[PDB]
């Protein structure tokens, strides 16, 4: 297992009302910036991932533009949402 | 009350179901959703979630996007709301 424990916690169960900082890659700095843009709960970021048809390039670019995520952070967040979807959607 | 199409949708994960599997989304609406990129049910779920599950704004967006009338948008909203309560 190469993922963070944090990723594994997220993908292990439905996300319900979890905050955006429960997503892998989304530390407190990125999470504050996402919340200030209206992306307060993880499911709102899931929504964007889904409206972008789960496209890695568009989602990671959107995350960079919206909260300044770097490549590792956007990869981790994408991978967490992708694996969550594979398990639960 | 509810249609069987609604109950069938809310009973299980949606996976790669087409947009027409959503309650209220018939052939005409599905066509116009697909023309706009919303070809699978999960893409419309995505919009529902980005709008924070807000009934008024989601139903208005659906009317604006594909021409859904009030019953169609009611049906579609309700199926996504109940799916989310069961699976999200």
């Amino acid at each position: 297992m190469t993922t963070s424990q944090k990723h594994r916690d997220f993908v292990a169960e439905p996300m319900g009302e979890k905050p955006v900082g429960s997503l892998a890659g989304i530390g407190e700095v990125l999470g504050k910036k996402l919340e200030e843009r209206g992306f307060d709960k993880a499911y709102v970021v899931l929504g964007q991932f889904l409206v972008l048809k789960k496209d890695e390039d568009l989602f990671r670019e959107w995350l960079k533009d919206t909260c300044g995520a770097n490549a590792k952070q956007s990869r981790d967040c994408f991978g967490c949402l992708r694996e969550w979807c594979d398990a639960f959607l």
